[PDB]
């Protein structure tokens, strides 16, 4: 059905070469100015000869066109959602520039440098004739949506001139031939009508040359995408904060859904298999990050720049992680369960990966900087600490969850250990905000609450030692002791989010950076309320099925990845090291 | 043995390439500073990428080291030789500085851009195992010949100090370090290393990332290449116009027959078969250009920056045909004669377009600029008029050539009058310039000189088709009426060069770009002369063999690509347009 196995190596390439971009771009490597002329390479030589290339060889009489305008329809439904509320809820006075770029933005997928290389891998040796789709939804949707948003945006800049009756014929045409601007739309087109002349083949002599230049648009492209990202985040209030929270969520969760729906919808017919590996395929690609071309957009107008672009290289971020939980959901139903417990043991073993070099890279830049001195960050490096060593406790899991019972029993025992730290880790670091906000001076002391995040997990593993069964054969870490091992893991975590839910309320109603400390507790608490009710189901009923499953594996990815989350809140920061 | 029918396509590619940077240069596209960015990401990201990937999967158990080493020591043969000369012939207070970087500049090939892509072209397909010579050769000659280069070059820095005993290990070791600065050097450490630590084999989690830094080298490698070439040539007196022929004929001339020698005396044993291919490899090795990076190092340097940027892009534009000429000579011999007919066909459609193309651009630029008024270019733009006909009739006598008899002798009267008119062409603009040099005013007039160069070849080929002979079936052009046909070459030749010999020599005793208009003149005579010895050739000796088809090899090329020549050197000028 999907090869699910090779996705993870695609995700890698596909955001280490964003992360390699972005490292040369703050290191001074490459700064502004010479950034510009490998993105004039990508987007006038390389991304012109990839279209053209793809677009002679596609065969048209082998597109499914039911799942091809189903894409579109859902595509359509979510800019026509977005650019109605964006004209209720906005001021009047900037109401036509955020209705005609944030619908832009909530539908412009990355499908030729991030979506390609993705479905590439997925899909290349079970169902081949899938990956000519990126290169058709993606150009007929810069057609087909591009324009609508245009108007708006030129409809805003007549506004200040502020004469004449706008002359309804020059503003659409603008629109509409900013459009046909873009490399990607005539490169289709010159591709479809030499398609039909060159009859569906390369020339020899050209086959070659387009070969070449249309191979290096992938590394160049995610590369000027990383450079793309450099300082670009800049800081916004409340009212961007949510509008820019509202439309990721748009644009990587509304937009997948509605691609599954109306892929069941309208494209009716064909055989069972195949109908589940276009739903699976429909939803994988509206998981796919905003494109930077839209931050570019709202360049050029320069109207609604600082939003626009945030929003871009925050989707990128966001996005990584979402393609794959998204896509290890879908295959589940379709795998018995038995082989099941091993794919949740590879989703935790390739996220602890990734969760274990960025809290290396984090750890080192608070240890380096020497901030951890600092009252806020103490906390939190013991916090980091504690999150690497679950990352590390999964790596060792995996090679001995059919080991001896004694390597067995130290395994879980130092990864539980960490495991309930973490949970408790969290309110500790809410109380200390708490204390800072009200209530000067008198701080508590910072040795005695290590004590007690360090004491208390160690006193419920030995509480669980003491009074657990043995055995445990499971290939999951989480069923080692049965009922006893669910009810410590809900009693911690059910404490630690309700005194870190009235630290964090209580804060609210009363370089001490604590913008920013706030939400990796807010996005941990998120975290430890999945966290809790997984354990009250378990214990409840002792039937896995509809959810039991999915939400098992969200304890998995929450567990072994929390470390990715704390080092994109915190590790992405100017130090002086 | 050598799929030689496939490397055009790749000689495309890798000029086209190219030649888009360097449209994308003077375009004022990509400016110099933003080229910088595009040559960070290259050599800092997609080359170590490639080379690490491609040693790491590297078999040493298959390699055949004779062939390194003869490779090797045929390098150290050209770089022994010019340093010696460069020693002895060149002045005493820049010696030093000469003598570092002119056998650096013959011996370090452009062997990762150009070179790959050819010899994956040649040499996928039949024999796969010739592929990572080149990742092979070209680390090892770094190593091997560039520190001594250095050491020469930090002499001549501390001749410039004066001062002190100059430390020898202080600059041994500078030039050492310098040498392992490189990207190449350790990043071919490191994928020696991890061969053995990884056994030969990528990790899976890296193996994409890899795949997707690497593949992306090629196209942005020429494209910066491309982009480097631009208005870097300057100007340059009798002394470096000679030095710089006499270098890039030792790159591209004496080390691929040192190649050639050193590999049928060292390489020795193994089947004949199997030593003919690894002989034709080791001249395609050979012919390749130089590296860029010897430009780079003048540069850092600050000495000799003139004279190697310009050998750099002219040993980049020569060797272009020499590639195609040089492989094409090398199949020769394992080819029967008569689908050899049809090679030299093949050699001639090819050469015959890139011509045509490159006269369409220079014919343009030549009519938009206004400058055909001028006295020199009146007959230029006629001469290149012809030369364009001759193109499209070779162009129609490949397509033709099993045609009608009239079409036939239609076409063979057309090319014949318009490849006379080229080769009197060449003499009447000598006669201009020589009447442009002495004998001030009193111009002969252009009217009657096109009258003269358009009716005298008509005239030729109007006694040729009076007294010729009716048949010939025959593939080839040059053979049509028989010794009537060669008889009415050979005569037009032989007047034109004798008429532009003693024009040319006077001249010298003796915009209005006279500096240029010269060396067109001068490098079509090289060409009269070896179009009037085959002619000569044939009808002293009947009898074809050991160099005739060779030397009809050359009159074809020189037939349907002096466009080429003319267009290289007057398209590529800055006018007004
Ligand atoms: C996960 C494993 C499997 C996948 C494989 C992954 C491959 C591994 C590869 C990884 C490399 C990642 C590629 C991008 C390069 C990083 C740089 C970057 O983005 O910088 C940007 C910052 O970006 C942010 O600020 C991100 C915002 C999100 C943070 C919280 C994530 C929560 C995810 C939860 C989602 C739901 C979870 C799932 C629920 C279903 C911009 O940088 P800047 O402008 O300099 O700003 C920083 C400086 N400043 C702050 C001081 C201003
Ligand atoms: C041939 C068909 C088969 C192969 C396929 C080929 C693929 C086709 C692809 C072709 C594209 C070519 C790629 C390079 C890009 C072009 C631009 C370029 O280099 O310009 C450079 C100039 O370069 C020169 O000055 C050229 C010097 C040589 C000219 C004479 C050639 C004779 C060859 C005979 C050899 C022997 C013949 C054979 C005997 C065995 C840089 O320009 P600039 O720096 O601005 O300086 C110029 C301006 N200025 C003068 C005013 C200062
Ligand atoms: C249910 C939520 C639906 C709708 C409720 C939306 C309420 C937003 C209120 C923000 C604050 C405010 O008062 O407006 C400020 C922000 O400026 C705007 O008003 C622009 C926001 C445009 C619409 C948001 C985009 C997502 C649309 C929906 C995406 C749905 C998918 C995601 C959710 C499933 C005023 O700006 P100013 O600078 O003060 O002037
Ligand atoms: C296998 C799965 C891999 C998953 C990877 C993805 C997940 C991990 C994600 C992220 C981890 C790394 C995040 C780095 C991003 C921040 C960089 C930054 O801010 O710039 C810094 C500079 O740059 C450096 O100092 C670079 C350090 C060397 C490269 C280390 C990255 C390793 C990536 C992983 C390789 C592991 C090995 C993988 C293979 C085993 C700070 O500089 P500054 O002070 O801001 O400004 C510079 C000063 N100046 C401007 C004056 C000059
Ligand atoms: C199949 C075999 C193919 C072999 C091809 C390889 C051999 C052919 C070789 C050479 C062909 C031509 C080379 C031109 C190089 C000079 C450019 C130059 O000087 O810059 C020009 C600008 O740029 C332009 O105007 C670019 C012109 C369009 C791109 C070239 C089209 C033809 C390329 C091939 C199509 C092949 C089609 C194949 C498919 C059928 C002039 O600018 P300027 O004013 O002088 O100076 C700049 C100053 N300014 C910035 C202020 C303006
Ligand atoms: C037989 C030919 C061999 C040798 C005869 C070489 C004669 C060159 C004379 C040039 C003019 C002169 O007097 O020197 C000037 C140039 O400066 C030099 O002298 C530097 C030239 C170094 C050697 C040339 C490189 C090729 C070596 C050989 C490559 C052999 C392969 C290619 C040929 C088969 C003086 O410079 P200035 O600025 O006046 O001070
Ligand atoms: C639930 C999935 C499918 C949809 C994605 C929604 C969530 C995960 C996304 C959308 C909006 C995102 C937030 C938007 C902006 C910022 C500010 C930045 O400085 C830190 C991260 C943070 C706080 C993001 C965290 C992740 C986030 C909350
Ligand atoms: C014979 C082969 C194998 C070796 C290559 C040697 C010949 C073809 C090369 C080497 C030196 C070259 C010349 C070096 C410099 C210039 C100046 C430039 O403005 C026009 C081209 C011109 C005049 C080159 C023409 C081609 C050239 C004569
Ligand atoms: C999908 O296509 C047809 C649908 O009838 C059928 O061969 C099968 O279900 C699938 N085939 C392939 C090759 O995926
Ligand atoms: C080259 O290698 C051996 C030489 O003994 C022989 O198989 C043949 O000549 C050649 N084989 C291949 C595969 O090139």
């Amino acid at each position: 059905s999907m090869s699910i196995t090779r996705l993870f190596p695609a995700l890698l390439e596909c955001f280490g070469i964003v992360l390699c971009g972005y490292i040369a771009g703050r290191a001074n490597v490459i700064t502004s100015t010479q950034a510009k002329g490998l993105g004039n390479f990508v987007s006038r030589f390389a991304l012109p000869a990839l279209l053209f290339k793809n677009m002679v060889v596609l065969n048209f009489s082998n597109v499914d066109w039911s799942f091809l305008y189903s894409i579109l329809i859902a595509k359509a439904s979510v800019f026509f959602i977005v650019c109605v509320l964006t004209l209720l809820v906005a001021s009047p006075d900037s109401r036509f520039s955020k209705a005609g770029l944030f619908p832009i933005f909530a539908t412009q997928s990355n499908d030729f440098a991030l979506g390609y290389p993705i479905v590439e891998a997925l899909y290349q040796t079970t169902y081949p004739e899938y990956l000519q789709y990126i290169y058709l939804v993606a150009p007929i949707s810069l057609m087909m949506l591009n324009p609508i948003g245009f108007i708006f945006c030129e409809i805003q800049k007549w506004k200040d001139t502020q004469n004449a009756s706008q002359n309804k014929i020059k503003i659409v045409g603008l629109g509409l031939l900013r459009v046909l601007q873009n490399p990607i739309v005539f490169m289709v087109f010159i591709g479809i009508a030499f398609n039909f002349i060159l009859d569906r083949k390369v020339p020899v002599y050209v086959e070659n040359f387009l070969d070449g230049l249309g191979n290096s648009f992938s590394g160049s492209a995610l590369f000027y995408l990383g450079l793309t990202m450099v300082g670009k985040i800049k800081r916004l209030k409340k009212s961007a904060f949510v509008v820019l929270i509202l439309l990721i969520t748009a644009k990587l969760l509304v937009l997948p859904l509605l691609c599954r729906e109306m892929v069941e919808l309208l494209d009716k017919g064909d055989s069972v298999v195949n109908h589940t590996s276009l739903s699976n395929y429909a939803f994988l690609y509206g998981v796919f990050p905003v494109a930077p071309g839209v931050a570019i957009f709202a360049t050029q107008f320069n109207m609604e720049v600082e939003i626009i672009t945030s929003g871009m290289v925050i989707s990128t971020f966001v996005s990584a992680p979402i393609m794959y939980v998204s896509a290890w959901l879908l295959t589940f139903p379709t795998m018995d369960p038995k082989p099941l417990a091993y794919a949740i043991q590879n989703v935790s073993f390739d996220i602890s990966i990734v969760s274990l070099i960025s809290l290396i890279w984090s750890l080192a830049i608070l240890l380096l900087s020497k901030k951890y001195k600092q009252l806020p960050h103490m906390l939190t490096t013991n916090l980091l600490i504690a999150q690497s060593i679950v990352c590390a406790g999964m790596m060792i899991w995996n090679f001995v969850k059919e080991k001896n019972f004694v390597g067995q029993i130290l395994v879980f025992v130092l990864l539980y250990s960490s495991l309930y730290s973490t949970y408790l880790w969290t309110g500790l670091l809410a109380i200390s905000l708490f204390l800072l906000k009200k209530r000067e001076r008198v701080q508590i002391p910072v040795g005695i609450i290590i004590i007690s995040g360090w004491g208390i997990p160690a006193l419920l593993v030995g509480v669980l030692l003491i009074t657990g069964k043995h055995n445990g054969d499971s290939i999951d870490s989480a069923f080692f002791y049965g009922k006893e091992q669910m009810i410590t893991t809900a009693v911690t975590l059910f404490c630690s989010i309700l005194i870190a839910g009235i630290s964090l309320m209580c804060m609210n109603q009363t370089d001490l950076q604590l913008t920013r400390h706030v939400l990796l507790c807010l996005l941990l608490i998120i975290g430890l309320f999945a966290n809790l009710s997984s354990c009250l189901w378990w214990l409840f009923n002792q039937e896995p099925g509809r959810l039991y499953v999915e939400l098992q594996f969200f304890c998995a990815v929450f567990n072994f990845g929390q470390g990715f989350i704390s080092f994109g809140i915190f590790g992405l920061d100017k130090h002086l090291i």
